[PDB]
């Protein structure tokens, strides 16, 4: 239960939350309404977890790319600003927050990654990625690194991966093709390979994360970093004489950052919706409110035209917008979280050597395709008494009691059902007949699974049959995600898929919910069979 007569606001810890709390203060002074601003960790995951139960903040700040998924899960109030208010913001910002024709958040600012360089160490920064190793080699001799940036978050490495041809979902003539994913093409492989080569040749470290990179640049130990506008404040506090510029090219093509619009959404369960709209339209999105935030940590190019004409004088904003033009605004579609989780794991696995480049990107492509199809609730037709957690837990313990041979025999039959409604329906008829009759018939003798339902005394174990019927009911819920589950089984990458399916489930373990639950069941069962308990 969110508390009436109060505003609670979540925003990321790298953003200007103290600035925002200043606006919160002004609001209370004018209206007597208390505003509390918080910066929880993992906010983008935590929000949909608490909001799914009707709890959480009244207001949520994140880049626009998450909001479509929140909207599809019913977690956000529809935003309806008057036309007089809308015309004050850049129209491309409203686009970023428009989902299936409705506005699902207020746009705040545009953020793009830039190349940030130390002027004293590197008066003329490199224009190509290809120069960097030689440059690092020379700087290392003098006790400095050429480039350090967060390799843990794919937001940071995606610009190199996209440069020669990687993409998330194909975008043609104003429409995204969620069935055409660009994660394992030649261009993405070339970029990720360049990155992994930098690591292997000791120009960067696989474990470099946000705070390490920040500290190194700000303490003058590295000539370059890659970061957003929010980072400029800490650099201002430090000794460093820095510039902000276009990212280096790769194979003669520009680095293509995914560009975010920081946005503010209103919790669908909030009992203070009118107060939130009032705080956002009349306090935050004003010259004065944006200035308070921007002076704590810079926002980038703000959505409010009146204040952005001031900020556009800064050449750091020009560089931000130069990179923004070379990159692409992210989609706000639910499938974005799928893309992100897949790419995140791939880059980390490739960087650390846990997977090769080709293998990391082939698995990511498979997972993103599977999860994208699951999140696409549209155009589906299904024709021609226990907790879902409870059922999976039951099913898994039954299969755990099997011998290993019997597990593989179950798996042989189930893998044949994937993508084949005829085979699935037939196995369902047979398992069900065996369950009633307690006997195997002649047409059962070539189905390994069906003998697997019997113990070494030749007697049927009813719970094995029921577990299988439960799996085949779940598999029916799935449409085209089935073929990607097969690929993952064939390539040995089900554990990545299971992990990614869990991360995508907004809630802790709704049409979106039914399908992903089913997908999690199917993947979990296949993994237990393929790799053991
Ligand atoms: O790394 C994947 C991640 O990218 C973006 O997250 C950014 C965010 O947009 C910035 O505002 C800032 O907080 O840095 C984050 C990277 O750590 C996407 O917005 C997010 O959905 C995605 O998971
Ligand atoms: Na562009």
């Amino acid at each position: 239960k969110i508390e009436e007569g109060k505003l609670v606001i979540w925003i990321n810890g790298d953003k200007g939350y103290n600035g925002l709390a200043e606006v919160g203060k002004k609001f209370e002074k004018d209206t007597g309404i208390k505003v509390t601003v918080e910066h929880p960790d993992k906010l983008e995951e935590k929000f949909p977890q608490v909001a799914a139960t009707g709890d959480g903040p009244d207001i949520i700040f994140w880049a626009h790319d998450r909001f479509g998924g929140y909207a599809q899960s019913g977690l956000l109030a529809e935003i309806t600003p008057a036309a007089a208010f809308q015309d004050k913001l850049y129209p491309f910002t409203w686009d970023a927050v428009r989902y299936n024709g409705k506005l699902i958040a207020y746009p705040i600012a545009v953020e793009a990654l830039s190349l940030i360089y130390n002027k004293d160490l590197l008066p003329n920064p490199p224009k190509t990625w290809e120069e960097i190793p030689a440059l690092d080699k020379e700087l290392k001799a003098k006790g400095k690194s050429a480039l350090m940036f967060n390799l843990q978050e794919p937001y940071f490495t995606w610009p190199l991966i996209a440069a020669d041809g990687g993409y998330a979902f194909k975008y043609a003539a104003g429409k995204y093709d969620i069935k055409d994913v660009g994660v394992d093409n030649a261009g993405a492989k070339a970029g990720l390979t360049f990155l992994v080569d930098l690591i292997k040749n000791k120009h960067m470290n696989a474990d470099t994360d946000y705070s390490i990179a920040e500290a190194a640049f700000n303490k003058g130990e590295t000539a370059m970093t890659i970061n957003g506008p929010w980072a400029w404040s800490n650099i201002d506090t430090s000794a460093v004489n820095y510039g902000v510029t276009v990212l280096p090219t790769f194979k003669g093509q520009p680095s293509k950052p995914f560009v975010g619009v920081l946005s503010a959404g209103i919790n669908a369960a909030s009992p203070n919706k009118e107060l939130a709209k009032e705080f956002l339209e009349n306090y935050l999105l004003t010259d004065e409110g944006l200035e308070a935030v921007n002076k704590d940590k810079p926002l980038g190019a703000v959505a409010l035209k009146s204040y952005e004409e001031e900020l556009a004088k800064d050449p750091r904003i020009a560089a931000t917008m130069e990179n923004a033009q070379k990159g692409e605004i992210m989609p706000n579609i639910p499938q974005m979280s799928a893309f992100w989780y897949a790419v995140r794991t791939a880059v980390i696995n490739a960087a650390s050597g846990r997977q090769t480049v080709d293998a990391a990107l082939a698995a990511a492509q498979t997972n993103a395709a599977a999860m994208s199809a699951g999140l696409d609730i549209h155009f589906r037709g299904k024709t021609k008494s226990r907790n879902m957690k409870e059922k999976l837990e039951d099913m898994e313990s039954v299969l755990k009691d099997l011998t290993e041979e019997k597990r593989k025999d179950v798996l042989n039959s189930l893998a044949k059902c994937l993508g084949k409604e005829d085979i699935r329906q037939d196995l369902e008829q047979r398992v069900s007949e065996v369950l009633i009759s307690r006997e195997l018939h002649m047409e059962d003798s070539d189905k390994p699974l069906l003998s697997s339902l019997f113990n070494a005394a030749g007697v049927l174990v009813e719970a094995r049959a029921k577990a299988i019927l439960d799996f085949l009911d779940a598999l029916l819920e799935l449409s085209e995600e089935q073929q990607f589950v097969a690929e993952a089984l064939e390539k040995g990458t089900l554990p990545l898929l299971k992990d990614q399916v869990k991360s995508v489930m907004e809630q802790n373990w709704d049409p979106e919910a039914r399908i992903l639950c089913a997908l999690y069941v199917v993947v979990s069962i296949l993994l237990e069979l393929a790799e053991g308990p």
